C-alpha cells in the first residue's frame, strides 16, 4: 500500500518532481493544481522491471481509477484505450506512465471540481461536479483511488493481466462500435476487445488487426 503523501499546495509538474528527488515507493506526491483549481493532481513510483508491457500497467491503472470514483460517486465510467478514464466521450482523469532513467514514474489527474471548462474542450472533457451537481473532499478521492490502485496492482503482480482484461473491456469506450486510428485511414472495422498482452483488437475487412498504439475514434 501507499505510506506517505507529500501534499502541495501548487508545483510545476508532479511527474517533473519525481524525476528529480529521489523519493521512495510508496510515497505519493499530490498537488492541488500544477503549474505547466479544484483538480486532483498525484504521481508516485513504481518497479519498472514489474511493470516491463506498459499497455497493460496504463489500463489498469485506468481501471483503478474507474472502479474508485464509481464507489464514491455511484456514477460507472469508461475506460479509454490506451489511457484515460471518461464519462461517455468526456475525459474525467489522465493517466501517463514514463520511464525516466531507472524511474518508472506513474501521473494521475482527476478532474473533482473545476467549476468553469473552457469552451474549446468542454465537448471533450469534464468533472466530478459537472457531472453530479456536487462537490467532492478530495482527499477521500485520492484515498480511495490510492487503495484500489494497492489492491488492483497487487493482485496484478500475484497472478497476471487476465484478472483485469475483461473488466477493462467491458468498460472500454467504443467497445463493439466502428473506429479508426487517427490519421491511420488504413485501418478501420470494428472494436471487439484485448489481446492477452493489452492491444486493441480490430476486426477488419481482412482479419483481426491489434493495434499497440494511436487513438481511436467512431465512425
Amino acid at each position: 500500500m501507499f505510506k506517505n503523501l507529500i501534499w502541495l499546495k501548487e508545483v510545476d509538474s508532479t511527474q517533473e518532481r519525481l524525476k528529480e528527488w529521489n523519493v521512495s515507493y510508496g510515497t505519493a506526491l499530490v498537488a492541488d493544481r500544477q503549474t505547466k483549481e479544484g483538480g486532483l493532481y498525484f504521481s508516485f513510483l513504481l518497479n519498472p522491471k514489474e511493470f516491463e508491457n506498459l499497455l497493460q500497467l496504463p489500463l489498469v491503472l485506468g481501471l483503478s481509477v474507474s472502479e474508485a470514483l464509481e464507489e464514491i460517486t455511484e456514477i460507472p465510467f469508461s475506460l479509454k484505450w490506451p489511457n484515460d478514464v471518461y464519462f461517455q466521450e468526456k475525459k474525467v482523469s489522465g493517466v501517463l506512465r514514463e520511464l525516466s532513467k531507472d524511474k518508472l514514474i506513474v501521473g494521475i489527474g482527476i478532474n473533482v471540481n473545476q467549476r468553469e471548462i473552457p469552451e474549446e474542450i468542454k465537448d471533450r472533457a469534464t468533472t466530478l461536479y459537472e457531472i453530479t451537481g456536487k462537490d467532492w473532499d478530495r482527499k477521500e478521492v485520492l484515498l480511495k483511488v490510492l487503495k484500489r490502485i494497492s489492491e488492483n496492482l497487487k493482485k496484478f503482480k500475484e497472478k497476471s493481466f487476465k484478472e483485469f482484461k475483461g473488466k477493462i473491456e467491458s468498460k472500454m469506450l467504443y467497445l463493439g462500435e466502428e473506429v479508426k486510428l487517427l490519421g491511420e485511414g488504413k485501418i478501420t472495422g470494428k472494436l471487439v476487445g484485448l489481446s492477452e498482452k493489452g492491444g486493441a483488437l480490430i476486426l477488419t475487412e481482412e482479419g483481426i488487426k491489434e493495434i499497440l498504439s494511436g487513438e481511436f475514434s467512431l465512425r
